[PDB]
């Protein structure tokens, strides 16, 4: 019933890959386990660098495939090397990077929290379990992050828990149970970008938009609009090229649809305002003046976005 | 005759090419078939795992290459193991990554069907058959999906047929059909993001070129013509670098060219509304009262579009 | 003086880089020559498949090595097998993609013709002549490619000729003539996607910049063309953005430039009316009745952009 | 206590990865120890180039795994030699080109400061030391960076220091201390590119922008103001697209918000000049004359963003 | 001190990485040189393919490794093959795909000189010298043609120098000049393509921006040169997106800041024109009929941005 340890070493997350749902995880892997002892040179341990290793299996020493389960395709395997103990025990290290998957929620995508999970599973092997899972980090937090990506308010998360995998079970009855270990890391999007030079810019141009009631004609006020549309479709051709690709709406997204709607709606008031008069050509007393009102009603709204 | 058990984990599905028509298969697979019997370690069923199974070959192990048909290039081999029975039959797994190919019609955009398929055949065996194929997929329809791209409506479609290939039958007379599993997988595109963000916006960008029917003089009329026109040439580009890139019209490419038709024959009428007149001065009465009639027309279009 | 004979069976093509004059092609490749018999298990011809087949090569098999004259770069052998027979012949089969180079021609662009062309010739072999070549497309034109960008054409294009290579020459006199398997076959480009939604709403624009004359004072003629001048801008992004890139002119790139001469001309045509009078200020009484004029000066140099 | 002595010849730096801060280095390492003496063909010293070097190691040749701690993936290592010398001392070489990681400051963007550094440190020896550190590198400053991209201010610098690891550390009592090579080079982003062709642009715009002012109207005034709007739209686009990706605030960054405001806030201004009044409309006689005040205005906060 | 011919036959060369300075090249290379005597099967040369090759090595067989010394990178090899005659004399001949480095200046970009350059020398060896080099081009101008992105002023130069490497010179002591085979092609920039559809826009654009002096009234001046500044940041839009980015300012990108200071000039008399009066509202009579001295004063100095 071997016994495993095995500790994670991480250096690296990076690339997010929004659509693929896809992230790169650099960073190092250490199992040990207890074997028959053997004669080593001396009797100092022994070490096995990277292309002597695969002979030693040769040989009939057992060496467990560590499969990542949730790893897009196989990762780049740096150096690996093996420390054989006198005593038998044999400790299994390797630099990997990889691409790993997990579901992650984009919805709220300018203050995101995500998690980012390793599994760890033995290729092969049901009763050979995993003893305890160990990862590092070394951060600051709130500190110096105003420069970096995102805070990784979070630490650990440790479980290792056993897998049943019900299908095929009679290829070897009443044992299927495999020990996997799964880790997983806390992150939350820092919006200071998103908030500084998109959020703001949007709302102006949104803003800017009311300010078309301001305008004494009429004409003046319709021909204006469609350059406020103009002006939406611009900023949203910038956000969409900028932005992450996704196949659902982000908060800014849908502040983008909020500008297409305001400048829409003005335009039937602007045009509603003429033709509901008294006589042919007037435009509504107590229509043209909700120039502080359209501001009120577009808040009004927005606010039923959040909740 | 050799006998070939095969199964089929799919894991994800991912990354598709709208262009060179190409998705990704990340999973697992399984084949099982019997020989003769042989002495194991114990009487415990043998495990192999990667570079290992390379050289059990070389004793005489004879293990049949398995071709993905309608894989495009070699896919990406994870871990691999073989079980060798004492009873004779032996059990390959192996971890597979590869881009396959299918054919794909994106002509309905926002609202595809499609079908992922696979092919798989043996590479260099007719006798040796394939002989039941299933598939395990762990995933969930209609509900996740307004995080992920797609929902999937088929669910395991199987087939396992045989094959001619009628080319150079005289090197070898009367024996060239193979044995081929045919897995097909039924599947609709999530049409929420490019409505409420493409499709919304370009329709009402296309309505609001209609309100310049309601513009008083007829400089204002016709200058204001051009500004709309920018608007769409803008909102094509926006929609063409964000949509995926296709040799062919999308409902969208549609619409996108109705728009440009709009614009174009308001700048006649508007123009013949000029001249199309009594004597001196006079705008066509009624025909500037198309204001609720050129609405009217584009929808009549826009249903013929439909079917 | 070896015969061999050679089958090349095509899968697919699809992926065109229009700037580096570059196709890749997926599909298998058949060698058949006649050797020494020998003695095989019972009397069945033998089967190699993949890794094994490196191992008969150390043990004295000769297998040549066919290159791909035009292939850039190594490309990527799938499964390949060898067929030993008792008679003495062999047969080499692999699967092959690869991307391939050769002279193309994209000056006509929404109305291509192309050569897709393979260049097989053994690596290092003067006196082994490739008996004959074969071909096996499949496709029914005309028809699918509403789907893919191309049009297949003419199909299979033998050759098997000779190669003098007469450099270094000396390094083996008197022979040096390369026996050339050479594979054409011809493509035509699918206008319908160009011209329906590129095409089209450039000829609704330019079409469109004409109706600058009916336009009635001088001051709104001029400043109307420079919206009209920032809508060409435009026009020609959102065609190099999604267009494939090149380094000539191709036809969309000539009707392009065709707009900016006629609101360039128009420019100078609207100025001069103005100050090309007898009086201070008339507008000179025919010549901003070009109204349909343009329309037609532009449409006979776009016939001596035919011939 | 084995010494090593290193030099890292470096070839080549160039494409900095700003969003995963990374960039890629070129050149040879060298390594230099002394072994147990013995013979050499004659007695000159023995040269073991690539693949003989990994035969020779098979027969006990110990070769110290080097690995770059700071490398992204195993690096490609290109060809490798082996100089053993008849008294005992062992050269190895190799040319390396990997991607390498450090952190990066962009928020001062188009005049950054940063510093390209190696990493390197034995992957599996406590008592096998780094003699002395080497690099050679060949450039000057300040002078050729009319072309190159980078101004370096420092001459390189070595460190050799020693790394804990205080982790698993009982697996091996009272030893854990590693010794790891350090090599950093200063350099500078160079300001030309960005300041003739991006900073200056939108610094015309911006005062131009205040040009406003000095219309006749207020139609004019608050009319043209959207059109402002919309080119600074078009300006952070085209910012976005071609300066390189970041998630902070760069310098440009900042001098795009600064547009986005002035546009508002003088549109804000033409407002309260209409409606703040002595009658209902009347334009503040002198507040529409802040149009050399709203130059004034902007320079005395665009100083405070220095500081 | 070995003598080594070599002959290189270049395929092609394709793809300028104008931000790394990088260009790809494919072709073969050939190596002769006379060894030791050996029988060979019959009297005729014996053929080594590929595999085969490196176990020769392991016998006793001395093949240099030759480096590329301004590779980026391992090159991609694609077949090779050894020759061994029975008078001693061996040929190595290998099909090679590497990407090459060099400086390359770009600043006066549509018109280009460049010197494409590889650089070979043994990896390991000081007196094995390269006896003479050939290199075989095929490469005609003016004419090919007809039009290209760049032509050939030549065919190459061969230097096969001697070098010193002054660092570590003790390694061996009084030996350590190698020989290093040196070739570069001269080409030049076929500029048609960026003149016709790049340079002539830009142009007509800055040609018709004078057209502003020709109107009328001052708000019609000053408003419309607000929509001569968006078409300027367009275009420099469309020209970075598409023209390939580089770290210095080419002769487009200052075309581009021509406009941007032409258009910010005109704005600046538009309106010193209104307010350097007699009166109070006086067009200066003769300033604003600058309409013929702005374009004398534009076309001046790009004559001295000439020399």
């Amino acid at each position: 019933p071997v016994d495993v340890s095995v500790s994670i070493f991480i250096n690296k997350i990076y690339g997010v890959n929004t659509l693929e749902q896809t992230y790169k995880v650099d960073g190092y892997i250490v199992a040990q386990w207890t074997g028959k002892p053997r004669k080593t040179p001396g009797d100092k341990p022994l070490i096995v660098e990277n292309t002597q290793i695969e002979r030693w299996i040769n040989n009939g020493l057992w060496v467990p495939a560590l499969e990542f389960i949730n790893v897009v395709g196989s990762p780049d395997t740096g150096n690996k090397r093996l420390m054989l103990f006198p005593d038998g025990r044999v400790i299994y290290n390797a630099r990997f990077l990889g691409s790993f998957s997990n579901d992650m929620d984009f919805r709220l995508f300018p203050f995101d929290r995500q998690q980012f999970v390793l599994e760890l599973e033995p290729f092969s092997y049901n009763n050979q379990q995993l003893r305890f899972s160990d990862i590092q980090v070394y951060t600051e937090n709130i500190d110096n992050e105003e420069i970096d990506e995102w805070w990784i308010r979070g630490k650990a998360s440790t479980h290792i828990s056993d897998i049943r995998y019900d299908h095929l079970s009679s290829v070897q009855p009443n044992q299927n149970e495999f020990s996997r270990i799964t880790v997983r890391i806390d992150a939350v999007r820092n919006p200071s970008y998103y908030l500084w030079s998109f959020i703001l810019p949007l709302g102006l141009i949104i803003a800017a938009s009311w300010s078309v009631f301001w305008l004494e004609s009429f004409s003046e006020r319709l021909q204006t609009s469609f350059t406020l549309m103009l002006t939406v479709v611009a900023y949203a051709f910038y956000t969409s090229n900028i932005l992450p690709r996704l196949p659902y709406t982000t908060v800014i997204d849908q502040m983008i649809i909020a500008g297409y709607g305001s400048i829409f709606a003005a335009i039937l008031l602007i045009i509603f305002a003429h033709h509901r008069q008294a006589n042919g050509v007037e435009d509504d007393l107590l229509i043209q003046r909700c120039r502080l009102a359209f501001p009120l009603g577009f808040l009004a709204i927005g606010c039923v976005l959040v909740i």
